[PDB]
């Protein structure tokens, strides 16, 4: 069908794939970067794991319906929340990046998955 113009959106802003360094200067080049966190907008999750299967969150069965319109996933994906810590001004600003690795709430839009849910807890967390 080619159906890859809606969420490549999504895909641009959270998801990434290979945190190569899962500090505090990876998301500030990731701030430099993606350019959407200006001036140091604070929290902000990157999601790492396989694209295919962030697709199929919006699946029904690989993420099962939640609140009777959202999904949660199946798989635990990771998760750097880069989450701002420190002076919030100017630049450097950094990042306090507190990795998770756990399941994900997201909400589908049309069937595909559009929305994040930064809002998801474990029981552990």
């Amino acid at each position: 069908a080619q159906d890859d113009y809606r969420y490549i959106h999504f895909l641009t802003q959270h998801y990434d794939a290979k945190p190569k360094g899962r500090n505090d200067e990876y998301c500030f080049n990731m701030m430099k970067n993606r350019r959407l966190t200006r001036p140091c907008k604070d929290r902000n999750t990157f999601i790492h794991g396989n694209k295919n299967d962030i697709k199929a969150i919006c699946e029904d069965r690989n993420g099962q319906p939640y609140r009777g319109d959202l999904r949660i996933s199946k798989s635990e994906f990771q998760i750097t929340i880069c989450k701002h810590k420190g002076g919030s001004s100017r630049p450097p600003c950094r990042y306090g990046a507190t990795e998770d690795s756990r399941v994900i709430v997201v909400g589908c839009e049309n069937g595909l998955p559009v929305h994040f849910d930064e809002s998801f807890i474990t029981p552990r967390h």
